[PDB]
């Protein structure tokens, strides 16, 4: 990334595992990151894949619950968008992986690597 002062994504590992002693809630994370990850990575050409509304079971109860989770995720390369319809006059946040990471897939290949690193 930039470096210096610790990497963003970087960074947000480390709060993670810091300030959430509760290493099951840690784990519980991760697993949903990677198993998100995991679509992506195993089938680049579905493009329908890497997309994550954060209105959700699993988002809310795990991750929302969580410590810096969010931010390793927008880190990596996401970004929320508020959808573009008409039958929500509010926003509904959705976390697409960003084209700007698209074109450097070796970025996000070093951010499931951090994530693991994480010793």
């Amino acid at each position: 990334g930039s470096h210096m002062s610790t990497d963003p994504v970087a960074a947000s590992i480390m709060k993670i595992y810091t300030f959430n002693k509760d290493q099951d809630r840690v784990k519980l994370g991760v697993d949903t990151i990677a198993k998100y990850l995991d679509n992506i990575h195993l089938h680049p050409e579905e493009e329908k894949y890497r997309k994550i509304k954060l209105q959700n079971k699993v988002f809310q109860e795990r991750i929302n619950c969580l410590e810096g989770t969010h931010e390793f995720f927008e880190a990596i390369g996401f970004q929320k968008v508020l959808l573009p319809a008409q039958d929500q006059e509010d926003p509904e946040e959705f976390y697409v992986l960003s084209e700007t990471t698209l074109a450097q897939p070796q970025s996000l290949e070093r951010h499931k690597e951090q994530l693991l690193a994480a010793e």
